[PDB]
């Protein structure tokens, strides 16, 4: 089998991307944030505290003839941005772009933190990291990809995120028309549960490439590119007036600037992030200070190749017995 679904930016800055997902019988379609940095499929539901729902579409398990309570199971997750959610668990039928999994754990939110409530466009998350990170207790559950893998034509999914435009998640096949050149594959460590790999270096604009190993994760659920402070300083030093602001929470730059590109290495290959992809717009409405899309990871504990980097590439998440990542230009 295969599946193919369009993923759409939630706003004009590409802050996140939503993909429609069919849950239950008859189908209830929810727009989920596909997150290669986590491993829980959770949704706003008829169980979510009513004051914490503000415009999201909810899953109602009582209206699904295939829903079954997973007795005794609970879940609770906290994300890198400080947000969180928790609840109980059903199994139900879940389809993405024509690909169907029966018996998928659908984690029904009883509580969500304010950032989720405040984002009316995201109805939940669909995790695509390794199932060892799944938070369901006392019986850990598998991701949608893990459950589908054996049925897929090839044990892979791909992320093709757009810049200010829709893109595509494919399951089970590699669309050879969706990228230019060749795909360069690179080793993955699953030891932390992430699609963790090592970039071979970077360049700023037309500058020379610096060969240096940068361990980080491919994370579709993070908006920006988080890299070591040395690399990030070298980038912003090329933008007149750019500075790190503790009050804003990162690097800002004059909105009048033209930003340089940023290149990252994948083995001997190179992915170029155009400068415009690194502009996240005014820090507050009407400001002439703009927020940068490359930020320091020094406070995180890990480097994160988020959407800013991934949207510049066609990315293969290869879930073979030994997983690997592939990157192509497009």
């Amino acid at each position: 089998s295969t599946g193919s679904a369009t993923t759409t930016p939630i706003d004009s800055l590409d802050d996140a991307y939503i993909t429609p997902v069919q849950i239950g019988t008859p189908a209830q379609t929810l727009n989920l944030d596909f997150d290669t940095g986590s491993s829980d499929l959770w949704v706003f539901s008829s169980e979510t505290t009513a004051s914490e729902v503000d415009g999201q579409t909810i899953y109602t398990p009582s209206k699904s003839t295939t829903a079954k309570l997973l007795s005794g199971a609970t879940w609770s997750i906290s994300y890198g941005d400080g947000s969180s959610s928790s609840g109980d668990v059903y199994t139900d039928t879940v389809s993405v772009g024509g690909l169907t999994v029966t018996g998928q754990a659908v984690e029904s939110a009883k509580k969500v933190s304010s950032s989720f409530t405040e984002d009316s466009t995201i109805d939940g998350l669909l995790g695509l990291a390794f199932s060892t990170l799944n938070t369901v207790s006392p019986t850990q559950q598998k991701t949608f990809f893990d459950n589908a893998k054996a049925s897929l034509d090839s044990p892979v999914f791909t992320a093709d995120l757009g810049y200010h435009a829709p893109g595509t998640y494919n399951f089970g096949f590699i669309d050879t028309t969706a990228y230019t050149g060749s795909i360069t594959y690179t080793a993955v460590s699953t030891k932390q549960g992430f699609w963790e790999w090592t970039s071979t270096g970077y360049a700023v604009g037309s500058g020379t490439f610096k060969s240096t190993s940068i361990d980080g994760i491919a994370d579709t659920g993070t908006t920006l590119l988080y890299l070591p402070a040395t690399v990030v300083s070298a980038y912003w030093a090329q933008v007149s007036g750019a500075k790190s602001s503790s009050s804003v929470g990162g690097y800002v730059f004059p909105c009048s600037a033209t930003l340089p590109s940023f290149t990252f290495g994948v083995g001997s290959a190179r992915i170029v992030i155009p400068g415009d992809y690194i502009d996240f717009g005014p820090i507050s409405t009407g400001s002439s200070s703009c927020f940068g899309g490359i930020q320091s990871s020094a406070g995180i504990g890990i480097n994160i190749f988020g959407d800013v980097a991934l949207k510049a590439a066609f990315v293969v998440f290869n879930g073979a017995t030994t997983p690997t990542l592939g990157f192509a230009s497009k």
